[PDB]
Formats: C-alpha cells, structure tokens, sequence
C-alpha cells in the first residue's frame, strides 16, 4: 500500500440495506467507518465501476486488516457496512476530480 493518493474528505453517506436498524447501527458508530478513500489521479485510468472497484477494495482492505488485529472479528455485515459507504465515497471522489474536466 504505497504509491496511491487520497482525495478530499466528504461527509459519510448513509446507505439503506433493507432494514432501518442497519441504517442507525452504522450511523451511531459511523465515527469509526471511513469517510475518505484511496485513489490515483486523472492521469489515464479513469472509469466509474472499474475505478470504484479497486479504490473500494484498497480502502476496505486497510479497514478490514487492522480491525482483525485490533481485537475485532468483523463479519460480512460489518465489512459491507464499510463497502456500501466506500463505494459511495469512491463514486464521489472520481466525480469530484472529474468536475475539473469541465473547467480546464
């Protein structure tokens, strides 16, 4: 995990899962969940889904690994409560820099 960048800070998103408990449970804890994502700039490899994919997986990684060694068994739900949020953020982080493509 060297050579990537980190775009600006957005506020945390709120993604529904199919129950309002999952909204709140995350929310009240959301201080721990990510609110920025690792990316690389608009040099060449720009995309939507495909650019999200790896930006997510990397930012998810440096949450999921640490938690395991910080005395936290995290589950598929705990991880997905990151993933939806990281996907949101990776969307926004691409889009943010992509706005400077119509003011160049």
């Amino acid at each position: 995990l060297g050579g990537y960048m980190l775009g600006s800070a957005m506020s945390r998103p709120i993604i529904h899962f199919g129950s309002d408990y999952e909204d709140r449970y995350y929310r009240e804890n959301m201080h721990r969940y990510p609110n920025q994502v690792y990316y690389r700039p608009m040099d060449e490899y720009s995309n939507q889904n495909n650019f999200v994919h790896d930006c997510v997986n990397i930012t998810i990684k440096q949450h999921t690994v640490t938690t395991t060694t910080k005395g936290e068994n995290f589950t598929e739900t705990d991880v997905k409560m990151m993933e939806r949020v990281v996907e949101q953020m990776c969307i926004t982080q691409y889009e943010r820099e992509s706005q400077a493509y119509y003011q160049r």
